[PDB]
Order: structure tokens, then C-alpha cells, then sequence
């Protein structure tokens, strides 16, 4: 038996629903550790203690931009906690900094009496996302923390795109159009650096840069993707297994990649 399955088993239409079968309570931080501020989301009664993800804006951005994956995400069974930077000018490096940060201090407030997730969090157990310039960061953290069990940025962009010292699980979401970050010079350079890891690459058809932030018009899909990618990974649910490495044979999807995804 696996000792991380949390949840019924999924279905493709429980999967794109806005909300999956668990109950989501949220919290702001009260005193941010390590970057500017945090909500915490988490799900009631998951069957189990659950693992933890780390989600972090954009150049300029703040939580608004991401904001919808916290629900979304933890109501499938994961804690999740949405930042703000200390600066919303700070670059990826840092932004890693801040999300490792964050993911300690989940594991702080795991370990607090007071707090709501008190004994919710599997602390061993942890994942990045984020977008754009928080996207690069997600995955400087995986590069600089192979302990983390899944990672998927979106619109991702960094300095660099050589991550092919990554062995994490990584999921690539990038829009087709992007103008920001471009496909060609930042997502794909970044997939194809990576030799190491099970590896998936996701364009959106016709997106522009914001085509996976809060209010997108590809939850569905995305959420569906997101979430079985991290209860693949995060949980070892091979279950999730189609979910997480299928083609989703659809016209939203311009650009399918993927790799060591049985």
C-alpha cells in the first residue's frame, strides 16, 4: 500500500473541477520568515499527514497572480502557501531563496500547536511553483534542492536556462505567444536542458504570458495538470500516473513534450 495516497481516486472530471473532494481553510501568516508575506491553504481530514508546496509570483507581481492554485491544489490534499517577495523587483535567485523559506516556515507552523495545519504536513515531502521570474526561481530551488519532490513552473524565466543538473520532477507550463519570456528562448532551452528527471513540457495554444495566473480561461486543463503532476510525484500516487504523463490530446494544447513519464 502506498503510505501517501490521500483522497478517492480521480477522475478526468474531478480532476477539472474547480474544487476537488477536500475541504479548503486558508490563513495569512501572521510574521513572515524570510520573505514578504504568506497565505496558507489547507485542506480538513485529507486521511493523513500531506506534502507541502511553495508558490511564488512574477516580476512585479504579487499572491493575486497565483492565487487560484491554492485552493485548487489543496483541496486535492496538499498545504500550500502563496508568497509575496520581500521586493516584487527581486529576481529568481532570490525568489528561490524566499520559497525555500517559506516551505521552512510550513514546517515551522507543522510542528506549532496554535496553528491551524498543526500535524497536517509531511514535512519530507515538498514541491516549488511559480510563474515567470518565481517560475525561474522554482527552479533554481530544484536545482539547488534535489531533496524537493516535484516542481511545476509556469511562463518560467531565468537568467540562465542550463538546468540540466536538475533530478527533480519538473512541469513546464508555457503559452504559446508569450511576448514576456518567449517559448523559444526561455520554457523549451530550459525543458531541453534537463537530462536528468522526469520532465514534461505544456504549451498553451494562443497564450499570452498570464495563461496559467488566477482567472486564466484553462483551469480545467491546468488544474487538472498541476495537480496530477504533484500527486504523482509528491505522493508517488500511481494512480495519477495517466494523468500526470498523458498527452491530453486537446486544441488547447499547441505543444506536447515529455520524458522518463511512463
Amino acid at each position: 500500500t502506498n503510505p501517501y495516497a490521500r483522497g478517492p481516486n480521480p477522475t478526468a472530471a474531478s480532476l477539472e473541477a474547480s474544487a476537488g473532494p477536500f475541504t479548503v481553510r486558508s490563513f495569512t501568516v501572521s510574521r513572515p520568515s524570510g520573505y514578504g508575506a504568506g497565505t496558507v491553504y489547507y485542506p480538513t481530514n485529507a486521511g493523513g499527514t500531506v506534502g507541502a508546496i511553495a508558490i511564488v509570483p512574477g516580476y512585479t507581481a504579487r499572491q493575486s497572480s497565483i492565487k487560484w492554485w491554492g485552493p485548487r491544489l489543496a483541496s486535492h490534499g496538499f498545504v500550500v502557501i502563496t508568497i509575496d517577495t520581500n521586493s516584487t523587483l527581486d529576481q529568481p535567485p532570490s525568489r528561490s531563496s524566499q520559497q525555500m523559506a517559506a516551505l521552512r516556515q510550513v514546517a515551522s507552523l507543522n510542528g506549532t500547536s496554535s496553528s491551524p495545519i498543526y500535524g497536517k504536513v509531511d514535512t519530507a515531502r515538498m514541491g516549488v511553483m511559480g510563474w515567470s521570474m518565481g517560475g525561474g526561481g522554482s527552479l533554481i530551488s530544484a536545482a539547488n534542492n534535489p531533496s524537493l519532490k516535484a516542481a511545476a513552473p509556469q511562463a518560467p524565466w531565468a537568467s540562465s536556462t542550463n538546468f540540466s543538473s536538475v533530478t527533480v520532477p519538473t512541469l513546464i507550463f508555457a503559452c504559446e505567444n508569450d511576448s514576456i519570456a518567449p517559448v523559444n528562448s526561455s520554457a523549451l532551452p530550459i525543458y531541453d536542458s534537463m537530462s536528468r528527471n522526469a520532465k514534461q513540457f505544456l504549451e498553451i495554444n494562443g497564450g499570452s504570458h498570464s495563461c496559467a495566473n488566477s482567472g486564466n480561461s484553462n483551469q480545467a486543463l491546468i488544474g487538472k495538470k498541476g495537480v496530477a503532476w504533484m500527486k504523482r510525484f509528491m505522493d508517488n500516487d500511481t494512480r495519477y500516473s495517466t494523468f500526470a504523463c498523458e498527452n491530453p490530446n486537446s486544441t488547447r494544447v499547441s505543444d506536447f513534450r515529455t520524458a522518463n513519464c511512463s
